[PDB]
């Protein structure tokens, strides 16, 4: 309510990946102490934490131990089960609560909640068996997209249905998992907005980012998004309605499709700092992580003004040697590396924020470094 | 020379105070590891370091152990025995070198480096005994200031001589330590410029800050400095010349006196990030701390554009209670606290950067919080 977590207190983080690490580094500038729970020793967050607890996420004893030594608890890992979430809510201080998190773990549930909040989404149907798939294909026609409702840390369970010739692969997906069938949205841009809401109801919204995915992994975020002033205003208003309606405490990332015609469809929500918000570390007055900490500790929120245009580029395992090799060429670039021990080809290892007065020059900078030639080549065929 | 210390390597820091802490936080965002040597456990910097070495600064064994685990070494306070820095220069990797520190560690030898580069200083005389003090006073007249050549602590530091009646206070200081007597500079404003130069010779300068001291402790830094454009250009030019002539690697803070006739006297040099540079964490494209790491590791330097006007306000021991009690009123304020355990009245505990499109609105916010009532005379 009016409850404040003062500097000097301990912030407990569930999950020790890069999101937890950047939260921690933000909290440390303000003099907070950090405890982290992660299943692997020497996690990115653990490298900046005062206290490390190595345990499984579903281990209630370990969760209780984190809670016991923390003045406030937050998470970067979303898939926390109901028994741990309830324990934390009632026996520790978890200002984000569990309601929003319970709405966002299932695609169908999420879409229902978005519509209940008064916002538009692609027309969708629940698919729990072959018969519901057949009906959904009838009602939505082609083209359409069948996705799993839960899990998939990459986007593994997705089948795009362009013709009757696609039905058989969709049936295979519907066999392995509860699914959702969505109308295919013709759109020009994928954009996202990070919205922040504090314990006391104060809200701030970041600018709209334009997001470029390659292999279903975020490649670039571009701010300002290359859209009309009217599309931006709409994306921002939608994000605000969601934060109000969902009674957000903490950070909410809202991912959207923007059509040439100026309509927005909400694609998905993440109740946490998000990859499409990393630009904020170097280009805005407050980062999504500093905002996250203020929101849960109930400090006044910072400003979210864009101070300079930016292009964020992800560094995957496949890019790390190229980055190190090209280090002398990183003028106008702000490098972030997460300290991950084991590199893997599509593992997120870091990101680089390219700040420039002109967005097209920053984009040209990423191309001229030649680190992401693979991504740039995959970006054709285009449309 | 073209040598590069890559992200992933370990940076060793001598000293575990707030400057080292903020270096470390900057370094970790790029994926560096951090070793720190400090005599007291759980120092501000150790709370963020991967490796902590608790030992004295003169403990050569521990210094050896610092070098061993580090791919590059830097320091975060000046009162290191320049002899320890000479061991690291020859047997480890200390791109900043020992010579720049030795020159700026002594107010007298510092004057000489400034004069060599051709810039104005207050006319000065070395004072080693009462006879020399008498001759210096006769030569330089009133008003004048007596300063110890070395040391940045203790209950002495300096004596301002307005008239003959201040002399007895000066005689006491003159007996305690080696001093210089300097002509009093009539200045409109104190300003500072932080200049950065990498191992490869790339040079960046930050915007000129106007600094306001109370009890000879920095209270506020104001950026942009409320000075004319020509004065700003001169400050910047003077800092570049200094970095050039001193063969600077790393960070250099240059403190200056801006006079009514538009002249600049160099007051003091610091071969490290400086309190008057903390504004850069929130108002510049790159902080003095990110620039420092980039300089010594030989990465390209970041840009130093002022992205928004700012007033940095110091948080001393006397203020910490007020800050924590007033946290709910810090809209538009960016708070930095260093993790120091013991508040002492005039100990630097943290700082707050107040960002606002209007410098006077930032300044007014500082007053309206009422935390610094002591300072606002
Ligand atoms: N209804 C739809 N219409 C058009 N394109 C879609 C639709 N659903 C998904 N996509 C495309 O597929 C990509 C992945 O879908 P998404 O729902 O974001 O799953 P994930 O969270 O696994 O990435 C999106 O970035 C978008 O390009
Ligand atoms: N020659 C001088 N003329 C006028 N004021 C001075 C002079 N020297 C120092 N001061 C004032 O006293 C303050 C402290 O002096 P300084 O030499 O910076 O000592 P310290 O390095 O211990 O702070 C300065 O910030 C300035 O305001
Ligand atoms: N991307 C994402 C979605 N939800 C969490 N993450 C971040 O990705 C890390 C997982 O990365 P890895 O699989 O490389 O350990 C998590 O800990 C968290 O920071
Ligand atoms: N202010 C200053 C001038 N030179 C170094 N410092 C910083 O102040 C710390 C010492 O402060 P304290 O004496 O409060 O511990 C040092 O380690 C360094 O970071
Ligand atoms: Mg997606
Ligand atoms: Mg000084």
């Amino acid at each position: 309510m009016t409850r404040i977590i003062l500097p000097g207190k301990t912030i407990g983080i569930i999950g020790g990946g890069q999101l937890g690490r950047m939260m921690a580094l933000a909290a440390k500038e303000m003099g907070y102490k950090i405890a982290v729970l992660d299943p692997t020793k020497n996690s990115p967050c653990a490298q900046v934490a005062d206290i490390e607890i190595v345990a499984s996420y579903d281990d209630l004893k370990a969760i209780q131990h984190l809670a016991e030594i923390s003045d406030v608890v937050t998470y970067e890992f979303e898939n926390i089960d109901y028994r741990c979430l309830q324990w934390l809510e009632k026996h520790a201080y978890l200002p984000q609560g569990s309601q929003l998190l319970s709405k966002t773990q299932n695609r169908f549930t999420e879409k229902n909640a978005i519509e209940k909040a008064g916002l538009p989404v692609a027309t969708y149907r629940l698919v729990q068996n072959q018969e519901q798939l057949t009906e959904a294909i009838a009602e939505l026609s082609y083209p359409s997209v069948l996705k799993t409702t839960t899990g998939g840390y990459d986007g593994k369970g997705q089948v795009v249905l362009r013709s009757e010739a696609d039905v058989d692969e969709a049936r295979k997906l519907a066999n392995a998992a509860e699914c959702i069938l969505e109308k295919w949205v013709p759109f020009e841009k994928e954009v996202s907005v990070i919205v922040i809401r504090s314990v006391s109801g104060e809200t701030k919204v970041f600018p709209v980012a334009e997001n470029i995915h390659v292999n279903n992994i975020l490649h670039e975020s571009i701010v300002p998004a290359r859209i009309t002033e009217e599309l931006s205003q709409k994306a921002i208003a939608y994000a605000k309605v969601l934060a109000d309606e969902l009674e957000l405490v903490g950070t909410l990332a809202v991912e959207m499709f923007a059509t040439a015609d100026g309509e927005i469809y909400i694609n998905e929500l993440a109740p946490r700092p998000h990859n499409s918000g990393h630009y904020t570390q170097d280009a805005c007055e407050t980062s999504q992580f500093g905002q996250h900490i203020r929101a849960i500790c109930n400090l006044p929120l910072g400003e979210t003004n864009l101070l300079k245009p930016v292009v964020m580029v992800n560094i995957l395992g496949e890019h790390i040697e190229g980055v190190l090799r090209q280090v002398n060429r990183l003028t106008g670039c702000y490098l972030h590396l997460y300290g991950k021990e084991e590199a893997k080809a599509q593992r997120k290892m870091g990101h680089v924020n390219i700040l420039n007065d002109n967005i097209e020059v920053a984009l040209e900078k990423a191309k001229s470094l030649h680190i992401w030639d693979h991504q740039e080549q995959l970006l054709e065929g285009k449309r």
